[PDB]
This record gives C-alpha cells, structure tokens and sequence, in this order.
C-alpha cells in the first residue's frame, strides 16, 4: 500500500496537469489503493473528505509549495487512519513481567523473546499452545536457536495447566520477562467463544500484559476481534504479524486503529529480528518523498 503511495505521490508532485486535477487523479488513486488493502469504505470515504476540508481550510504557510503542502496533509491523516502519532511503551519497568499472548488459531513469541533478549533481559518461554502438535516443537526450536529457556509439556492438553506450571517456574528461576504463547479454539466470526475461552488461561496467570495476535491477512475483519478484546481488558495491547505476506496490511492496520487498540509491535518478515515496534507516524514516514 505505502509503496504504491510512494508513486502516486511522485506523479503528484512532478506537476503535469492543473493542481486541481492533479488533486482529483490522486484522490482516486488513493482510495482506490485504500479499497485494494482492504480498508473499510467508509474509512476510506471519511480520509478523503477529512483531506479536501482541511485542504480548503488551511492554507499553504508563506514559502510552502501548494503541492508539497497537499501531501504533508495526506501524509498527516494516513498516520491518523493507522492510529495517529503514538510511541507505545516497550520496555517494561516491572520485574517480573508476564506476557500472555493470545488469538485465533494461525514465531511471534519466539520474536517477542528475542526482542526482550536483545534489550538485555532475562526471558522465559512457555509453549501452552496444545491445539497444534508442531507448536511446542517449533517453540522449543526457536527458543534453542535464541538461547532462551522454553518450558512445555509434550502432549498435555490441558493449557491452564502449563500456562500455571511454567509461569511458577520461570518465577522461581528469577525470569525478568516470561511470555506465555496460547492459541485458542475458535477463528474470526466467533468473538465472543474466543474472549470467553481466554479467560480462565488468564485468571491462573495474572500476566501484566494480553497481547492479541492478529494475522495482517485477515484485513479488516480484524476488527470485530481486536474491539471486544480491547474493551475486555485494561492490559491488552495487539501485535500485528505479517505484514509484508499481504495486500490487506493496511486494513487490517486500519480496523484496529479504528477501535483505539494499542497497537505496540507490526511483524514484518520470517526472520526472528523482524518484529518492530509501531508507531503509524513513523510507518507512514518510511516513504517521505524527500528521503
């Protein structure tokens, strides 16, 4: 989406045709863009209407080309559609804290720990992931590869019962960080059922922090999700994974800024140093046209 973006704005900028149409050729391409990432109409609708007002109310500043001044404001309101300006908090100033992640079943806990390991923290694994057989084994795999500790139960089933198990005993291993990697039994569509089930995983840990996992290729069907989620807890942030593995990113990104979820990390590729922390101001300033 963004780098599309990237060459409709070039074409704006080298001024071709009247800046009136100019505007109105990008305006389509823009939401024709926003349509083809999965972005809701009505977003969609909304972004460019905010667009062409604020376009009408504010001027250029003295020295400020007409131009570059329509994609400041375009630039302005894209970070707005994502969230807005915002630097979540990372680095967490209690010791220790426990990361529940969470979401609908279908790398992101073995990345969360190596971020944490990279910063100099002591961090712990748990693979309460039972509904897929290859979880645990994938976990422990990563965990290997990163040097960090991963505690399981190769067969159990019973998720409260790791999640318990594991979480006292990287406690008493003095773990700084422990992340608790569980999945859940329903998909998207069923809200409701996968908040509930999540629930009782949550009263036997008490973790300082839910983070919902979300699959960027779900669009914005993300949002039915991620609104019931982050009305369901004060502790909940929501890590947004493959984001380069589809077209839909920007949906996605953009149903669940809509809700007001605190959106701390994006994933971007399959290797485990491909997790960064998000802000949409600066997503949105990776494809200044001045850099």
């Amino acid at each position: 989406l963004l780098d599309n973006l990237r060459d409709t704005v070039r074409k704006f900028l080298t001024g071709s045709s009247s800046y009136d149409k100019a505007v109105e050729d990008f305006i389509k391409e823009l939401q024709k863009s926003l349509i083809s990432a999965d972005v809701n109409v009505k977003l969609v609708f909304s972004l460019t209407n905010k667009i062409k007002e604020r376009l009408k109310n504010e001027k250029p500043p003295t020295y400020i080309e007409r131009r570059e001044w329509f994609i400041k404001i375009v630039y302005d309101e894209l970070s707005n559609l994502f969230g807005g300006d915002k630097e979540p908090k990372v680095i967490p100033d209690k010791i220790p804290y426990v990361i529940m992640l969470v979401g609908v079943q279908g790398t992101t806990a073995g990345k969360l720990a190596y971020f944490y390991k990279k910063k100099g923290f002591k961090v712990g694994l748990v693979g309460a992931d039972v509904y897929r057989p290859a979880a645990l084994e994938q976990l422990q795999q990563l965990g290997q590869q990163i040097g960090v500790p991963v505690y399981g139960e190769p067969g159990e089933k019973d998720v409260v019962g790791i999640a318990k198990r594991g979480v006292e005993k990287f406690l008493s291993e003095k773990m700084e960080i422990i992340i608790v990697d569980t999945a859940g039994r329903h998909g998207y569509g069923e809200e409701a059922a996968l908040l509930e089930e999540m629930k009782n995983i949550y009263e036997a840990i008490k973790p300082d922090e839910v983070t919902l996992v979300i699959d960027a290729s779900i669009g914005q069907k993300a949002y039915d999700l991620a609104s019931k989620f982050n009305q369901a807890s004060k502790i909940g942030t929501i890590i947004i994974t493959k984001m380069d593995g589809t077209a839909k990113g920007g949906g996605a990104l953009s149903a669940v800024a809509a809700t007001g979820a605190t959106i701390k990390f994006i994933g971007t590729g399959e290797k485990i140093d491909e997790l960064e922390v998000f802000n949409p101001r600066r997503f949105v300033a990776r494809l200044h046209h001045h850099h």
